[PDB]
């Protein structure tokens, strides 16, 4: 392979925004892989937003640009030394609240 360690760490940060979007319930883990693939190709929000909009043109362009923006910042944080598993802990708690009904007293 060429850049998988960055794709595995970037895929976690990319999912943090896709899983957080309120209009993103299905195709959320598979959509981050294509976002990282565009980031690995070069990292151009214009070409990365136009490529994601061509396949995902149902949600407002701002929602797609929001996930590409967090992947660009993640590339700079990953190059210095950041952790992606810690972000999943916040998504697991936020994702459980979205589907956590009939669980109170």
């Amino acid at each position: 392979m060429s850049q998988e360690q960055y794709t595995e760490n970037l895929k976690v940060i990319v999912a943090e925004k896709l899983a957080g979007i309120p209009n993103f319930n299905e195709d959320i883990k598979y959509v981050a892989e294509y976002i990282v693939l565009l980031i690995v190709n070069g990292g151009t929000v214009e070409s990365v937003v136009d490529e994601l909009a061509s396949l995902f043109d149902s949600v407002s362009r701002d929602t797609l640009a929001n996930v590409v923006q967090t992947a660009f910042f993640a590339l700079e944080a990953l190059q210095q030394g950041e952790s992606a598993e810690n972000i999943v802990s916040k998504i697991r708690m936020m994702n459980a609240q979205s589907l956590g009904q009939s669980d109170i007293a």
